[PDB]
RNA sequence: UGUCAACCGAGCGUUGAUCCGAGGAUGUCCGAAUGGGGAAACCCGGCACGAGUGAUGUCGUGUCACCAGGCGCUGAAUAUAUAGGCGUCUGGGGGGAACGCGGGGAAGUGAAACAUCUCAGUACCCGUAGGAAGAGAAAACAAAAUGUGAUUCCGUGAGUAGUG
RNA sequence: UUCCGGCUCUACCUGGCUGGAGGGCAGUGAGAAAAUGUUGUGGUUAGCGGAAAUGGCUUGGGAUGGCCUGCCGUAGACGGUGAGAGCCCGGUACGUGAAAACCCGACGUCUGUCUUGAUGGUGUUCCCGAGUAGCAGCGGGCCCGUGGAAUCUGCUGUGAAUCUGCCGGGACCACCCGGUAAGCCUGAAUACUUCCCAGUGACCGAUAGCGGAUUAGUACCGUGAGGGAAUGGUGAAAAGUACCCCGGGAGGGGAGUGAAAGAGUACCUGAAACCGUGCGCUUACAAUCCGUCAGAGCCCUCGACGUGUCGUGGGGUGAUGGCGUGCC
RNA sequence: CCUGCAUCCGGUGAAGCCGCCGAGUGAUCGAGUGGUGGAGGGUGUGGGAGUGAGAAUGCAGGCAUGAGUAGCGAUUAGGCAAGUGAGAACCUUGCCCGCCGAAAGACCAAGGGUUCCUGGGCCAGGCCAGUCCGCCCAGGGUGAGUCGGGACCUAAGGCGAGGC
């Protein structure tokens, strides 16, 4: 899907657009992620009872990955004549990622 | 780590999971059912080779219909010979929405009734194969033109020549 | 328009029969059949690559809304994404692309007739598809519904000829004209979809649409053939209302979730029959297909004028008089 | 209502619904205004309609009166003390009374399949309330050389290799 576990990712549209996060799991059956800081939700909790807060699927379309410089890049695939495995290339640098 | 539909506990994966593409094995029982039996999915054996017990009782893998056509042997009352009887190979028993071929084959209803007719060679049934089928190489038309030249399928030829 | 041999009883010359070797002929073929040795980016069964705005200002819960600036276009078909997206995502134009297998086509051992044979003439003796053709009786379908009844055909009797032979031109005779049945194969033009792949709708949107958007030919009914049902929409995510209180629960009130809780799993939008609570007016001496035309009082209201009184004023109620025989 | 064409409106609130105020000679109209809602609509000119309800003893769904009226499904009949629990004439214990007793009792085959026991509760059902149940939940429960059948034999009848 272009988007991983462990990359660092930023938001274009919704309530907490313009703040970066790190993904924490990923669901492509349902095309949605899960990132850590955005989005976050108050839940009834009740055993001993309380209200806390944890975070919910962000659709993958809302959110794309960053470049290693600070600046939203797109992703862009290469083919290696040494050994064939498909990397992944920041298309307005050129840089893999 | 499919799904109805959450939830728990358990785990794998960079040494390539999951997935999809092609081929390959296992495939309980019934179901043309074909070792024998019978109220579908339940009862009982023969033979050969193996496994187990001091021996029976037990268990695994094979094989044990009928019909027709070839091939070989045999030849009754009865003599020639046949029928019949044995051994061995080759084929068939059912299913499928529509499409074809050859037969059988009905009644409602119109005629303001109704026997002839029409409904109709329709529904249905029977015996039949295929991916298509059937038909097919003039004992054919026409009429004085020195004409066409296997078969099949469409449009006209006309709702006319006829028939009741 | 090749060579040799053995045979036509036999050995020798003449004329014929049959085998062994060039050179053509075709071959999966209806004209004969079986197998064995080397090519198409031919397509198909998966996939992969694939261009351009985090643009600014605004309403906003959310921009994929409005205004102004850019870029790609062999890609502005189509869907998803928190509200109508060419430049967010799935992909579309275009390019590529397969281990194995499929089928088609082309390139290669092998099979077999003929060259013992072909070409143009002549008079004589034999052949050209048997219970058939035709004839007579009884039935079919051709427009022909036995009528004069041609042709084809089913059954029963009788029963013919081989080239100056035979049958056909709607009876039939004569003359002309066409043809050679009584044995067998033959692709192409045509008919259809239980299945699979790709597409379309001035066709339906939950009493419509296939009987079947969900437990579907299920439940259910009938001992049988068989008949044959109704049941979608919370929201962006469940964040499905912690906690406290009344209470057995069911159920409810605060406080929070969220845009809304006039969204609380009985959950979009919520009409009419139907049942209500509160408010205003009226009725207990009355003979009404239950309305209309007049019509005092009371109440609500809009203006100008003041305590309430008029006005090219509106509304609800109606005490009381006249009229008055439902619909198809 | 759906459509070709050219236009305008819309999260600053589009479609229905409920009012007020008005308007046309009709089937009606309002880009005039108020509440509910949240996602597509109007005008102009062409083309196509499953295009207009009150009645067929019509059909699918919902709801009126009779009505809080009749009944609450026999020929025996209950009463008392105590207990359980929020609730008891209908549940548990104890004591009186009555009834059946060729059955209103104890069993077989046919007939149903979990109604049997233990433990849980009482929004569905029991013609009323239910702590109870032939309600449901979860678990457990069915022991044959000698009992009934098969491996033993046969009838009225069915199948039928050959065959007619
Ligand atoms: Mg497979
Ligand atoms: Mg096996
Ligand atoms: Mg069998
Ligand atoms: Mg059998
Ligand atoms: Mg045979
Ligand atoms: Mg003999
Ligand atoms: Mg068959
Ligand atoms: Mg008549
Ligand atoms: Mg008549
Ligand atoms: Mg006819
Ligand atoms: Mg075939
Ligand atoms: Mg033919
Ligand atoms: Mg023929
Ligand atoms: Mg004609
Ligand atoms: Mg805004
Ligand atoms: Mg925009
Ligand atoms: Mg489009
Ligand atoms: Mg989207
Ligand atoms: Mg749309
Ligand atoms: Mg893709
Ligand atoms: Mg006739
Ligand atoms: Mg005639
Ligand atoms: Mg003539
Ligand atoms: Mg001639
Ligand atoms: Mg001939
Ligand atoms: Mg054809
Ligand atoms: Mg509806
Ligand atoms: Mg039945
Ligand atoms: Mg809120
Ligand atoms: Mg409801
Ligand atoms: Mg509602
Ligand atoms: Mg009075
Ligand atoms: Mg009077
Ligand atoms: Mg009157
Ligand atoms: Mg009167
Ligand atoms: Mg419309
Ligand atoms: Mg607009
Ligand atoms: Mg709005
Ligand atoms: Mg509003
Ligand atoms: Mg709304
Ligand atoms: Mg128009
Ligand atoms: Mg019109
Ligand atoms: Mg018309
Ligand atoms: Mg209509
Ligand atoms: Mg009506
Ligand atoms: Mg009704
Ligand atoms: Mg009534
Ligand atoms: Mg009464
Ligand atoms: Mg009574
Ligand atoms: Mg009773
Ligand atoms: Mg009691
Ligand atoms: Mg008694
Ligand atoms: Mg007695
Ligand atoms: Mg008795
Ligand atoms: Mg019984
Ligand atoms: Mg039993
Ligand atoms: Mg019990
Ligand atoms: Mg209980
Ligand atoms: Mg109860
Ligand atoms: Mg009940
Ligand atoms: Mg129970
Ligand atoms: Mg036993
Ligand atoms: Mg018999
Ligand atoms: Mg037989």
């Amino acid at each position: 899907m272009k988007v991983h576990k462990g990359d660092t990712v930023l938001v274009i549209s919704g309530k907490d657009k313009g703040a970066k996060g790190k993904v924490l799991v990923a669901y492509p059956d349902r095309n949605k992620v899960l990132v850590e800081g955005v989005n976050r939700i108050k839940k009834h909790t009740a055993v001993s009872g309380g209200i806390v807060t944890q975070e919910a699927p962000i659709h993958v379309s809302n959110v794309m990955v960053v470049d290693s410089d600070g600046k939203p890049t797109r992703v862009g695939y290469r083919i290696d004549d040494e050994t064939g495995k498909k990397v992944r290339i920041a298309k307005t640098n050129g840089k893999d990622i």
